[PDB]
């Protein structure tokens, strides 16, 4: 009978009383008017919205609280997203700006640095293929599909960009920790924010890491996306690094391209991918640093933040780029340059004179 | 998204703490199984067993507290009318036994009574048109048409059952007042067991009488069934008043078949009418009967239900049978006279010598 | 097979040749275009118009005729209700004109009166939460789903607005007739009114009344809407009555969001209720007024018409004001508290020079 | 299998080598674009078109050769009608054009004939109910819905326009030859035309014939259309004889209205016929006229193509007008009265100087 | 909305009070169950019933009273069709019993006549194609079909058994009436039955005649059935008519099945056409007879329908075999002899003596 009567959309309604950006930006309206979409895949809200409720998220600390299940789902539920895209991205509003990307290794300048507290330098990015849920609904077939996809297009890499794909099932366990300790693998997501967005599925299958030679170039498959770009450099050549990982992607598109396969891109958001914090570039340009003459000063906080730094713990700390929706690769590489030139110019301990120079 | 979820029947489930054969009969399971059938024009358990959840009914009187909206509604929810059916009528088994249906005057015998307390003499019956929804779930269209199949049928009457037929809509308030004070029409529903049945709709269109000239042959119109025939006589001769039903029925029913229509009848059940009490015949040929040396009798009570005979307020008593389910007409007639031929035989006041005489 | 015939929409239309707004704003053409509409709830035109239909209405009185069984009935008859909606309130036109609400009790002035004829005073208003169907087409599980909102979000009511909810289900008799005398509870209902509307099912199961501790607010949950709001005071000091009531409501209603539910709210209508005579606001700010020097006046009704005033028998009369669509609760409350300042300054008996000033 | 293929259009379309206006206006690409459509209730174009391509039509004889099954028809194919429609009403065009009705008896003037050749006078026209299919695809029950709607909205008629109906299954055969031979009466369709239209099916049931008391007013049902209404006097006072057509007819339409009816009419075509050459107004006002003075004259068709009139067989000549869509009905029985004048003016054979005067 | 009601089925009832074998085996039950159900065709009941509810059929005169759109329809309405070819085909039972075909010339016996009353000797038959709707609901494209079919299966056709294909579009009427008279083609059907079952739709588009050289063998392509063979022959020499007819009847039939098309064909009923009456063979082996010897008889209805004979007007009678389902073909031929024979030997107006012998 067509007489029986549906849970009313406020009976789902999550209890946000102590949460904190899906949270804020969750009204009872957007929930009753989205309790019923749904991508062509069967993504729904719920589904986007279960890490951001599971894990109430400590004061102080701003996470998206969301993520998405296939390419589609952004436009869907834009009505959600958008204002969380904005908020995250320091004003940035996807209804109306537009993206640009631009991947020359030309325009930038500088680049080389002074081994001071350089230590490493790298620079990583994401990429989703078109036609494939993304890992938070993909199903054991389409990340086996992914994982084809990019191992056979690698397999066409010449050159310097030349190396081999490890699967983590055929891997051994001290080979992996190894690795991982060496910065050249990544753990078993553990921590409650994966598990809650449902990415350490049938975990170990279908992951693997493509390494060149030289182990300056790798590629992370079916990690946290469908593929993770890294170029490495245990230097400060930051100038090298950006070319090595520039042209290496543009030969891997143009590879993937060949078989018939695109990346997941549009203008108004760019590469698509599972965080709306990641979305624009997915670009990460960073540098670790050293703890002596930078833990003890005055307010690097205030400096990190007039700059557009982000400074987190390393694995001595770890400095990248806050933002990528909106400016460019190149200005985002541009700009971690000035800002870490900017910081071991006004380290000094030897005097004083720190200008901060927002 | 079909992902949203359907209140649980046991939700629905009402709240029968306090009532009284519904409320005995209806258990979780059968509410639960049932929750979704519905007769394929729409009617549906709720509207069922709404009249009864509404009324709780006074403690030591027994109602049905249900109705049916059309034919199919018995066999659509069999699995709950069939327990009702069965405590109602003193153990018949819908599901097992089966219904004769008599209408034959001639095997009636005695019919002459004694002017002492017999004033008058009725009998009584319904019938509900094929193909056209019960009262309780009938539309205005079908109502116009059944009343308008019964007006057609009933012109082409002709002898001593030839008589008018009078629309409520076009009757005078004072007219019928006289009609009903003679008991010759039908009060506007007021009680609440009727209009918590919806049967009270749209009152007073699509409802009328039919009399003969002598007014010694009524039918009622959309008033609780399709048709109510009634055949009365204001003495005691309930064999002229027998003969006179039968063989105006019979003449109904056969105009009726001229013009393709069809009384819903099954062997199961006989003639389909909404109350589950009045299933089987329909039959209620009663008498009225005086106060005096009756109601100081010894204990009646027993007597009557020895006899299996219903006694109730005139409008003195009203005396008639019990169950119209099971045995047939010509023996519920049998069985009221004999009844009220002892009832008349040993009410000697003069002496005494009552023997009951189960 | 296809080739059925169903009944021709002027089949069903109903005999209005003797009623008294539906009937005049009902045309066969409206019939005809929404005798196929229905809401997505399944609540369809001739429901609406069935309490109309049932009762003809006595010469002289208006009664709307029609009710709503979820919100989205006022946009799928609006055809049908505008006209009624526009006659009812005074020339109101909801296609064109919008609604403004305002709670605000600073902007009220005068407020105290003199403890003349004014015995009491009070104000109330309904509410309908958003998702559920309205109490005409509600269903037991909607019905209980309404009284559990209702109910959890006044259980975090504190200070002065702190109080009990008592089911009726487990009231006594007795303690009912007492609150009821004392005009602090709802009778069952019994006009045709009521139940042709469908509106006494399920009697008195889901129905509660939740009163602070001084009983100076009450919330009356399923009796005419899924909630009635009422602020007295045994006085005249209209301002606080009105305080009170404006507050309260204000929190009722942020906890009530706190869960995820939303009252029912449109521009072109406002609060969304049953009847539509109480759409817009349902505010009926009124008192009781005595008989002796007022009920021997000259002209009175005149006065009320002028005044925009409704006077009705208390259960000595009643006197509130008129229309809810339209102008705003302040709006309301300040044109009552006028109108009853004039009645009590030109109330003089011991002179006269009433001047009506309309 | 969704692989089989349907007969292409072209295949099914008749063979109109040899006929006469659906052959000349019906082209291969009209078919195949109309071939899948249909109305609502089923009607199809094979179905409109079949009257024609049975009948070929002689030559120099213009028929229409299509029919409608209800109103919807008139919209679905429209491409196929309208052309037809302007051939057949001399330039009129559907889709810009927009008709206007009238039915003022006050406005006409003259009125007076001369007992010369008028001998009778006579006015018709029909009348289509809503709801209900036309007469070529109505089934029995919309054709018996027909006959109660109009035989129990003429029960209502008061005064002189005050009858009786009387049904044909129930006339004697004699009793129908005179009423014939009286022109008081329709015989049954034997003419190719009428039969391959399916005109003619279930004869006679639900046809009937309604007159008043002094038969100057008779009602066909179900003979051509739902009501064929028609004014009579044997006589010439055409004033009187359109009077009585148009109050009678006035009456019959609020009479209709009362129980909820309404008889098919939109703005482009008027009141809604079968036959596309009474579309409009159907009127034909007209008279009997005497053979010797008018036969033997010079140029006759000439002059009644220049006063826009059509000149028939009686059952001496029977005169009308020819175009119904457009001009109104006081318009088309003025056109008549001053064509009528003008051929008894210069039918003088005392004398000569017939003017015909375009 | 789906809460609509349609007609019930008694309303579509036919009147059937003054009729005569559908009429008597047509109730209120068969229509009811069958009122919704359609052959894949779209064939329903009422199209079945059409032709005998327009035609009452004049009393003392049986007709069959219904027609069959396609193969399919029996089985469907078999419930309907059953009692009316039992009740034709003298107690042959459709449900139980089976139909056996033969059609070999070498069992039949005699053969030579005497040339005495015989004139002429003829055979037909009817036959239908499978796949392709019947004369009564086909559409042209089916009915182009047919003609195409037979026309190019009958090209193929050597030796005897060769001729040629005439159009009736392209065919002179004077040749048309030419042949009529000759016995040699088929009229424009006019009977009420035929276009009442609308078999004369689209004349003469499709309908063909195909004959041999000597015009011994004919065949009408669209005329009542899809095809209907004739064995002709100006004699009395049954035995080479019926050996022709034969021969070429399974000649044609390999033919057909050579380009993949067979005729309809069951065990329970053998060859389908459209009149039930011709169910079975469709054979109708007959000859012609003179009056003056036979007419002036004494009891020859009793002896025809002693010896199964049926006598029909010529175009001096016809006298044929009454029965064509059960009996075979070379039954049926061998009864026709027999009884021609005991006519013609029996026939002694010189003497007395007629023996009639049942
Ligand atoms: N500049 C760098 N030099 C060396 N290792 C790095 C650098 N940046 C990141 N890593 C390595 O990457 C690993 C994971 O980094 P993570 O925090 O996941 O970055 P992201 O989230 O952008 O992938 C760490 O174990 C860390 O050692
Ligand atoms: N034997 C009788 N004599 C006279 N009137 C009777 C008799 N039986 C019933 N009636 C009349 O029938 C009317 C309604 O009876 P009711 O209780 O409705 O019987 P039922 O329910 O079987 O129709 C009453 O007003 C009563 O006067
Ligand atoms: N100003 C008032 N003072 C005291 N009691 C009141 C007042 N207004 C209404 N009531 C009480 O409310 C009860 C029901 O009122 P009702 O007519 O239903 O108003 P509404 O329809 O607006 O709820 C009555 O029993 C009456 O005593
Ligand atoms: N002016 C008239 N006077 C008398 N009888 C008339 C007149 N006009 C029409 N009739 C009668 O109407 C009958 C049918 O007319 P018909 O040709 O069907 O007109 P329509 O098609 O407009 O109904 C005829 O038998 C004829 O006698
Ligand atoms: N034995 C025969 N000899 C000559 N002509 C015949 C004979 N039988 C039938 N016909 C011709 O067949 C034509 C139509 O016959 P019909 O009554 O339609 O038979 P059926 O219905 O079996 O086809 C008639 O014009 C008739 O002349
Ligand atoms: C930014 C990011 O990678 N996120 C967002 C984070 C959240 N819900 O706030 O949690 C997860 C879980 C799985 C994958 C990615 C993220
Ligand atoms: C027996 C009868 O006519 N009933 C049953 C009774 C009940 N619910 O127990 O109430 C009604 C209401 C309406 C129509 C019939 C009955
Ligand atoms: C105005 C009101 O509360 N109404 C309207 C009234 C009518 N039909 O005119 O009937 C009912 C019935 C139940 C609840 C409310 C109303
Ligand atoms: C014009 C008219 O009344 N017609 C049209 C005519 C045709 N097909 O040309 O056929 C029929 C048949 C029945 C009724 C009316 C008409
Ligand atoms: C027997 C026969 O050929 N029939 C049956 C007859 C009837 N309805 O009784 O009518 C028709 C019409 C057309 C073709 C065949 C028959």
């Amino acid at each position: 009978s067509e007489r029986r009567r549906l849970y009313p959309p406020s009976a789902e309604y999550p209890d946000l009383r102590k949460h904190n950006c899906m949270a804020s930006h969750l009204t009872p309206a957007v929930y009753a008017r989205l309790c019923d979409k749904t991508t062509p895949t069967g993504w729904t809200l719920d589904q986007c919205i279960q890490t951001g409720v599971d894990n109430p998220g400590h004061p102080f600390i701003k996470t998206v609280g969301m993520v998405a299940g296939d390419e589609e789902t952004y436009e869907v539920f834009a009505d959600l997203f958008d204002p969380v895209i904005q908020e995250r991205h320091n004003g940035y509003d996807p209804r109306t700006m537009k993206h640009t990307t631009d991947l020359d290794a030309s325009k930038i300048r500088s680049g080389y640095f002074d081994e001071r507290y350089v230590l490493s330098s790298r620079v990583r990015t994401g990429r989703s293929i078109r036609g494939l849920s993304l890992p938070p609904a993909c199903t054991r077939a389409e990340r086996r599909e992914v994982e084809r996809v990019v191992v056979d297009a690698l397999s066409g890499l010449k050159g310097d960009l030349a190396g081999r794909y490890y699967r983590l099932s055929e891997m051994t366990e001290a080979e992996q920790q190894q690795l991982i300790d060496d910065h050249f693998l990544f753990d078993k997501p553990v921590s409650p924010l994966l598990t809650a967005a449902g990415m350490a599925r049938d975990w170990p299958d279908a992951r693997g890491i493509w390494h060149n030679n030289e182990k300056s170039f790798l590629i992370w498959v079916n990690e946290e996306d469908h593929t993770r770009v890294i170029s490495m450099e245990k230097g400060g050549n930051m100038k090298r690094v950006f070319e090595r990982f520039c042209r290496g992607l543009k030969e891997v598109e143009r590879l993937i391209q060949e078989r018939g396969w695109e990346f997941m891109w549009n203008e108004r958001l760019g590469y698509i991918l599972t965080c709306p914090s990641n979305l624009g570039t997915g670009l990460r340009a960073g540098v670790h640093i050293k703890l002596p003459l930078l833990s003890k000063d005055s307010r690097f906080p205030k400096i990190l933040e007039n700059l557009r730094l982000q400074k987190r713990g390393t694995g001595v700390f770890d400095i990248s780029n806050l933002d990528r929706l909106g400016k460019s690769e190149v200005e985002l590489v541009q700009l971690v340059i000035d800002g870490v030139n900017y910081l071991i110019d006004c380290e000094r301990r030897l005097e004083r004179g720190q200008d901060i120079r927002i």
